[PDB]
């Protein structure tokens, strides 16, 4: 068609690691984000084929998603909450440089991220490690 394969969520070389931040970023952030009324089309890789999407992946280098970012936190594949953070970031700006300003798929995106900055603010200012 074709997609590529989700992005990896296990880093078997990469060292695997917890933190309060990343903890607040899943149990807190991210349950927040995934129910909110536009999280459906991020929560889960871009099916660019089915949505027919040209050159999404010529253009789209990094694909993100929220379900992606959630089983990495579940992985404990990230080293500290910034990388998340990026990966975040990734998925927002992704999504704003593929389509015009202001289409219907940009406004979700713009609503959800206004929602992950506000909810990234209440995390721990001091980053402590977790067995
Ligand atoms: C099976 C039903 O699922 C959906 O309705 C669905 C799922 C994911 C997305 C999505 C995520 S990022 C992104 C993008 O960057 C651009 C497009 N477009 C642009 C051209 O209009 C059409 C959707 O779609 C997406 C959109 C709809």
């Amino acid at each position: 068609s074709t997609n590529p394969p989700p992005p990896e969520t296990s880093n078997p070389n990469k060292p695997k690691r917890q933190t309060n931040q990343l903890q607040y970023l899943l149990r807190v952030v991210l349950k927040t984000l995934w129910k909110h009324q536009f999280a459906w089309p991020f929560q889960q890789p871009v099916d660019a084929v089915k949505l027919n999407l040209p050159d999404y992946y010529k253009i789209i280098k990094t694909p993100m998603d929220m379900g992606t970012i959630k089983k990495r936190l579940e992985n404990n594949y990230y080293w500290n909450a910034q990388e998340c953070i990026q990966d975040f970031n990734t998925m927002f700006t992704n999504c704003y440089i593929y389509n015009k300003p202001g289409d219907d798929i940009v406004l979700m995106a713009e609503a959800l991220e206004k929602l992950f900055l506000q909810k990234i603010n209440e995390l721990p200012t001091e980053e402590t490690e977790i067995m």
